[PDB]
């Protein structure tokens, strides 16, 4: 109605200036990423090369950061990925919201093959190894999933470490180490042991077709 | 921050060029429909007559394909319908990811007069049947719903056929055929038995109402 | 491809004429609040001051009304606000789908100083107090979350009534008043007693630094 005006702006943006950002940063996105239109993607961020970035996702680099989607990895529609303070004012380090993945901080590291599938979210501080499925409607949070893992859909992993290769079946939250020391492992045989790299597969062909468009 | 563009763009696209789709192709959609702004609708996609997409929802049909949504039905805000890839490359039919709903062929069949509340998703292979109520935040995937069900807020189907006329208790995930069978009757006295077509008249008039503001 | 156009549009916008709404309304939104452009806002609101409204999120006020969302409150990405029909067609009043707060009907009543975490959603009819955190992809319906509570994420309230204090741990859906009566306290040594704060601070903050970029 009236149509108040017809709302213009950029999709990929800086963060905003505050207390704990005095200097604004732009996303850092490899040329042969696809952010769709419709995704958000703000402030310090890197996206690495042939990442599809769906409709809808938000990535949000403005509280804690930064926030890294790796190689060849999907930020499906819906996902949203953002996270907890990471820097004082009294100085900067707010070590318990900070990840440590190959020598270096971020607030939320998503690595290399990683499918994050429809309205997923992972908030930091957290870290998911590569050729990790994390399922439709899933959720990671203040955890570290390793890598060649599967959540299945609606699973979360919340204050824990997820062994590297196990699963956690649709619907269970883990919230304590010892429940995720007792994950099943991923074996030929699992239902979806395949996922992840047909998905990868998929999406970094869509990554492709959709460059193509704009 | 110096906002970057403007980000000039349809919400309602063909999909991409892909290894498994030569040939693009742009949704269907009736003049009765009512597709928001700010919804996304990409690919081969029809939707029915007096259907209302909300803001933020996203129907892609460029992996698994065909994407339907029959008449009277409401995709709500955040929803989700996507599906796994239906045609391989030395041929089509990938069988398994593919649903059959009288007589046709569909990656993700959603029914005539079916709500799909917010933040819910539907992805394929899956069919949805007429005047079900897919509550908030459900799920279903790899799964056929019958008609006249109800799966309640955070229900999922995973793999199953949900018999006609059966709800699914809020929070309950079902995974396996023996749970699908045993679940509880819709009755006259069952609190969301009048559920589906009290959404189902407002969403239509909503529909009708919004495009009046077009 | 082929970009149909360009798709213009406004974000705020007032609701559709109805039969349950005659006379459209548009939102009522405080100068210090911040609504992020891919934010949707529709029909028959009330924001709050320094309220900030992040990418993805849809508050839409067009079946029940209206929708208040309190001072120095935030509605995070992908959060959706929406409710069932608050008027009849033979008079107004579905009291039932009405909650009152302070001698004020509304169809959903966001308190002051409450966070609703990413992917979360509020359905009316349903308040929820000052001071609560509703955690990551949780959900609220036909309910009334008291002052200073905690949903974990994933956690669920429908058709329940949380007493002031509480928590509801991550995954849990309380779907019956005697087990919302049990549920644990918040104390200060609680892994979440003091997260409502620290987010609420640090969004007041974004909702700033945001508008000095507009
Ligand atoms: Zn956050
Ligand atoms: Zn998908
Ligand atoms: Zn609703």
């Amino acid at each position: 109605m009236q149509e108040i005006t017809v709302d213009e702006f950029s999709n990929i943006r800086e963060n905003p200036v505050t207390p704990w950002n005095p200097e604004p940063s732009a996303p850092v996105i490899d040329p042969t990423a696809y952010i769709d239109p419709q995704a958000s993607v703000i402030g310090e961020v890197t996206i690495g090369a042939n990442v599809m970035v769906s409709p809808m996702a938000s990535i949000r680099s403005d509280e804690g950061m930064p926030i890294f989607v790796g190689d060849r990895s999907n930020v499906q529609d819906g996902v949203v990925l953002h996270a907890l303070e990471t820097i004082n004012e009294e100085g900067e380090p707010i070590e318990d919201n900070i990840v440590e993945v190959d020598g270096k901080e971020y607030a939320v590291y998503i690595g290399n093959n990683v499918s994050l599938a429809h309205q997923s979210q992972v908030h930091g501080p957290a870290a998911v190894g590569d050729d990790t499925f994390i399922g439709m409607q899933a959720f990671v949070f203040k955890s570290k999933v390793g890598n060649n893992c599967v959540l299945e859909p609606r699973s979360a992993a919340i204050g824990v470490t997820i062994p590297d290769g196990r699963y956690i079946p649709a619907g269970m939250v883990v919230t304590s180490q010892a429940e995720a020391d007792k994950l099943p492992e991923v074996t030929d045989d699992y239902a979806y042991s395949h996922t992840n790299e047909a998905v990868v597969y998929v999406n970094v062909h869509l990554a492709e077709g959709y460059k193509e468009t704009s």
